[PDB]
């Protein structure tokens, strides 16, 4: 009470008074902000006029954080203090994750509600939240970044959720705050988590039964098969109880494709609470703002996710990734133990169930995915039949063919065949023939371009502003570098 002070006296101006390098975005301009700036109120017209259980229990918010911006921090801290109902927040711990400046937590550890933990090293995200779970007195668990800001009762829609289900792991929409000029976005209350095969961070449409859902009810929470960030609500029982976080993993991977594979599996699930609403600033090329991300993958953690849940399934991610196999990533043990224990589903289970639009190669495919040329891809330019074939600018997917056991390239069921085999001879698409020979090809050259079998023809572009793709005497044009998304060979 003598040590402690309310929000709105504390002195931000000494606090932030002691632009890019040191955090990858402006602090220049986080610094011109008040710790308490206003912030739209981006939420669905009917979660403003919507009532919740006043016996919702209490709730502790764990902010992890590593040498960050003061100004971010403190507002995070602030916002959450004045952005959700003083009762429902039991305590702010904030495990300042060995900051170079002990004071950027020390000094905030004076505002009520906020206690601050040290780490004698750096100890990463991970450790840290569970370190701040253990410290936590509440029964259920908030964990938030070190620059995030809560918007209107962003925490109730939260807590309603997993009071009513110990197992819901809940995540509000997560807003964009301009790492360039703080401006806060919106983002979409109709996308959900997902990912391709080389396990990267993908954004999906809601399915069909979710939209009637939400023609019935607009703001209705919805599952997600992937975390999309890392703020969300869970019980702190069940936390501990699932195996909190994989202490192995280091400080660069998606600890998230780790946690979400886990609570699927075994038992809990993921939502997405439209009414509720925290901004966080993303950085450069976030996967969560940049499709397919920055396009680089220290392998470490998601070899650890693939090689503890995906079952033979991490073969596909495997041949979308070769190198990965390269990677170290440590002992798994525990973690095959844990799984284990909770005798948790496997992959397959999860595709089927959770994730069942994620297109899943045949155990028999030698070859799976977009078939790329540089950043163009082979499309059948919607001639399903008997149709000349030709290419689109890649969408960062969009269109994935096959090269089948029986060494065909399919969509569907239609195969490329090779109608006429002079060179220049366009090839068409036509249904697949058991034992047609026009329709068996073989990679080549280390899985870079596609010959046609018991000949010299190779796949070429050189004719697609001519009529579309053709069979070519095999050679060193680049149009005639053919790549699938993943390879099993
Ligand atoms: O306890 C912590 C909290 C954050 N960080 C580091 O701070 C950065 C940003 O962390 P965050 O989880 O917010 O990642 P983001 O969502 O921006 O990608 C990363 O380099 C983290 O690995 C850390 O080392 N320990
Ligand atoms: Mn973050």
């Amino acid at each position: 009470d003598a040590l402690k002070v309310r929000w709105p006296d504390f002195n931000q101006e000494a606090y932030v008074g002691g632009p890019y390098a040191r955090n990858k975005f402006n602090q220049v301009e986080s610094d011109k902000l008040r710790m308490d700036r206003a912030i739209p109120d981006t939420r669905h017209d009917q979660c403003q006029r919507k009532q919740w259980r006043v016996d919702l229990p209490a709730t502790s918010v764990v902010i992890t954080f590593h040498n960050e911006a003061r100004s971010a921090l403190l507002r995070t801290v602030v916002s959450v203090l004045k952005k959700s109902p003083p009762h429902l927040i039991k305590e702010i711990i904030l495990v300042d994750d060995y900051s170079n400046d002990p004071e950027d937590g020390a000094l905030l550890g004076k505002i009520e509600k906020v206690r601050v933990l040290r780490n004698d090293r750096r100890e990463g995200l991970m450790r840290s939240r569970v370190r701040g779970a253990d410290a936590a007195q509440a029964k259920v668990l908030t964990f938030l970044d070190s620059h995030c800001e809560c918007n209107e009762h962003w925490l109730e829609p939260l807590l309603e959720r997993v009071a009513e289900d110990r197992t819901r792991v809940v995540s509000p929409i997560i807003d964009v705050i301009n790492m360039d000029n703080f401006q806060y976005v919106g983002a979409s209350a109709d996308l959900k988590g997902g990912f391709d095969w080389n396990l990267v961070f993908k954004w999906d449409y809601m399915t069909p039964e979710q939209r009637r859902s939400r023609q019935g009810n607009p703001v209705a929470p919805i599952k997600t098969p992937m975390i999309a960030g890392g703020l969300f609500v869970m019980d702190k029982f069940y936390f501990e109880e699932l195996g909190k976080y994989d202490m192995m993993m280091d400080v660069w991977g998606g600890e998230n494709l780790e946690i979400s594979f886990r609570v699927w599996q075994c038992g809990g699930s993921l939502e997405i609470i439209p009414c509720s609403r925290v901004g966080h600033v993303f950085r450069k090329q976030h996967p969560y703002t940049f499709p397919g991300g920055s396009g680089t993958v220290f392998a470490r953690n998601t070899r650890r996710a693939a090689e503890v849940w995906m079952d033979e399934y991490k073969n596909f991610y495997y041949a979308a990734v070769p190198s990965a196999r390269n990677v170290p990533y440590g002992n798994i043990q525990s973690r095959l133990e844990l799984r284990k224990k909770l005798s948790c589903k496997p992959f397959k289970w999860y595709l089927e169930n959770v994730y069942p639009e994620l297109r899943v190669p045949d155990h028999q495919d030698i070859a799976f995915g977009a078939l790329q040329q540089g950043t163009n891809c082979l499309d059948t330019l919607g001639h399903f039949a008997d149709g000349v074939v030709g290419v689109y600018e890649c969408h960062n997917g969009n269109q994935e063919w096959a090269l089948t056991k029986e060494k065909s390239v399919k969509h569907m069921d239609l195969c490329l065949t090779v109608v006429d085999r002079a060179p220049g001879s366009l090839i068409k698409l036509q249904g697949c023939r058991e034992n047609d020979s026009r329709q068996k090809w073989e990679q080549i050259e280390g899985n870079s371009k596609l010959r046609h079998v018991g000949s010299n023809l190779c796949l070429d572009s050189r004719t697609a502003k001519s009529g579309g793709l053709s069979v070519e005497v095999c050679g060193p044009a680049l149009s005639q570098q053919w790549k699938f998304t993943l390879n099993l060979q």
